[PDB]
């Protein structure tokens, strides 16, 4: 029943996508209130302060982040409460990973998201970390990453299930195929339903020791969050992800979560900040009977 | 097939919130000639011209008495009584009027919010959020015994469809009731077609049907014109399948269509989307 | 693996649409870039240069005609045509040109409307529609007997998909001689997967299958820039899955995507949406 939350406004890649301004978003949007509403004490840790690569974009930056970023979340756990972090960039999933990764020993990842993050400096079309940081965190990219806060893979391939994927590269599609990666695309999820995908995706990580869900705000659709950082269309309803937070809660399995990719510039009334302060009063355990 | 049709521009409560607006909207949106053009006959009746614990509770009553004399002379004719709405308090005297008619009467209630606060548990003093808990017997004598001193509907009767933004007291007067209420949830889970036919079947021992729609049942993407918009509802798509299926059944015998608020719509979208859910509730078909 | 594109810019009828601008804004979107990065050869044909009860009927016959024998000599050549429209009208060219070369030829008709009026039946006199029933022989016989003098389509082998907005002729046209039409109530009870492997097994005799996609099938939220919106209609992601389960069954061997309004549209994106759908009628996977 305890919380604590860090933001971590970071907004690197091949160019600005206005994400840093998420986590100011998302607490404009009553965060920390909707929570504690439902009963959790809350500890608001604050942000952390940000201060000629193409392959890898502001690698030096990225990995001086998710370096404090992964001993702040490993703190928190050591303090024995829940870690929520606020995202800009889906990159700080590499040192919200490799913090959590101390403390589990079969840690499950959900990552809901229309991308896959897969790519490698070599796949990469772009050199965005934050498109690599779920195939950092199973342990392929630069050492810089992988090997961030511990020399070891923070997440192994058969505890991962992905959930939104619509925009892959083709080296990441070869990846999900070689490696086994657990994924429904959003034709699977169109032919299953929501309730049945939640229903195998929990059943598929029963044997894990703590699952972390990683929510990018752009599995869903713009139509529902059209203030994310690269928008693409054909995803998620809010329903369909609300349904989602609400199973996921009554299950009692997530131990850690972040949301990221907030990005108010192409928001419309800070709609999808409180569209994602909703989602995480489902996932703590809002009803709506 | 013969309608009369009222309208009741009310907009009370804490403050306004432009549903007054609603029947205006919805006549400038065609519903007379709509519902004309299937077959029926319709009789415009016209409008009615209209403390911090029951807010407006004198006026809201002196509405809602002649609403329901209205209503009971409607259904006294053999006509069809539809009721548009500004808020959602004008159920009060829709239902009295119904229930002198019906003494097994189901209500269907589409709506984003449950209406079932009393003076004791609302957090507003909104009587527009206590009308189906004043029409189950449950409130404020004024309005529980409004023309006729006695509840006018059971609450094993009851469907709420819709459910989102529910408070906490009345989460529990559900539980400790027993009211069949779908919440999105549920309707997620289950499809509406599902629904709808749990809804009806649930229905089967009533003498009579009403339909009490809430434009805010809808999603704010399909309906944005309502007095309290709440994200996360039922789509067009939806309602227009679950209106066809209670025309299919035949067991609606009065409706209202209640809380369009034009101040928040866009081009009069949700009034159109409104009358097109009558169009559909009253026969037409797609083939 | 070729495909050989022609744009029909083409938006006559009782009142201008602004469909005309359908090719354009389609090209603007990238389509030829976008179907050559999935591997296929394109030739780009360019776009052709463009009563009362049969609104504009010579000008249609015309341009009908030049599209009927571009589309047999792609065909003839050997290649897939993809035509990109204005009006639904165009269809009659299209079907035409098609037909030379297969006489069982199945037709999926993605729609809010029908399009099945004749001179008789049709309450505005707009020829696009009236474009499937003079595909099937109905209709005036300038447009029923284009290039070709004999009925293009078989009623048994159409498909009308996403119908929501059918006149009370259509409705009769439909029920007394038998055309299969989903329409949007059996969609959301089927769900669209069941609707499109009904499709595929309903039209298994055919020789080939001819997609004539309007994007006003698609609900206006997700393609507010049509000639004529109707709401309630198919998402974008129901529209998605379809065009994979056509692409995975193989049997489209040829297209049309028609009714693009940009002056409806919102920054392009309906135009933005027919290139994705597209994409995956051509093979792109998730
Ligand atoms: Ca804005
Ligand atoms: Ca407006
Ligand atoms: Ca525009
Ligand atoms: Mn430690
Ligand atoms: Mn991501
Ligand atoms: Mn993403
Ligand atoms: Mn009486
Ligand atoms: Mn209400
Ligand atoms: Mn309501
Ligand atoms: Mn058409
Ligand atoms: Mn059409």
């Amino acid at each position: 029943k305890e919380i604590s939350v860090i933001g971590v406004p970071m907004d690197l890649g091949q160019m600005r996508r206005g994400v840093d301004m998420g986590p100011s978003a998302i607490r404009y949007a009553g965060v920390i209130e909707r929570i504690e509403e439902i009963g959790y004490d809350v500890k608001d840790m604050g942000d952390i302060c940000i201060e000629e690569n193409t392959k890898l974009r502001n690698l030096t930056q990225v990995a001086t982040v998710c370096n404090e970023l992964a001993s702040k979340v490993d703190h928190i756990i050591e303090e024995g409460r829940f870690p929520l972090v606020l995202g800009g960039d889906h990159s700080i999933a590499i040192g919200t990973l490799a913090g959590v990764a101390k403390h589990y020993k079969n840690l499950g990842v959900i990552w809901y998201d229309a991308h896959g993050d897969l790519n490698t400096e070599e796949t990469s079309p772009s050199g965005n970390i934050h498109g690599m940081s779920l195939a950092a965190s199973l342990g392929y990219g630069h050492s810089s990453l992988v090997d961030l806060y511990g020399a070891y893979p923070k997440v192994k391939k058969e505890n991962v299930v992905i959930i939104g994927a619509r925009a892959l590269d083709e080296g990441e599609k070869d990846f999900i195929r070689n490696e086994g990666i657990k994924v429904f695309s959003m034709h699977e999820i169109d032919r299953m339903g929501m309730t049945a995908v939640m229903e195998e995706t929990i059943a598929y990580l029963s044997h894990t020791d703590g699952v972390h869900l990683s929510l990018d705000l752009d599995g869903l659709d713009p139509h529902d969050a059209p203030g994310v950082g690269t928008p693409v269309i054909g995803g998620l309803s809010y329903r369909e992800s609300h349904l989602a937070m609400e199973m996921l809660a009554e299950a009692d399995i997530i131990t850690s979560a972040e949301f990221v990719e907030v990005n108010t510039i192409l928001d419309e009334r800070n709609r999808t900040a409180t569209t994602a302060v909703a989602l995480m009063g489902s996932l703590f355990g809002e009803k709506l009977k």
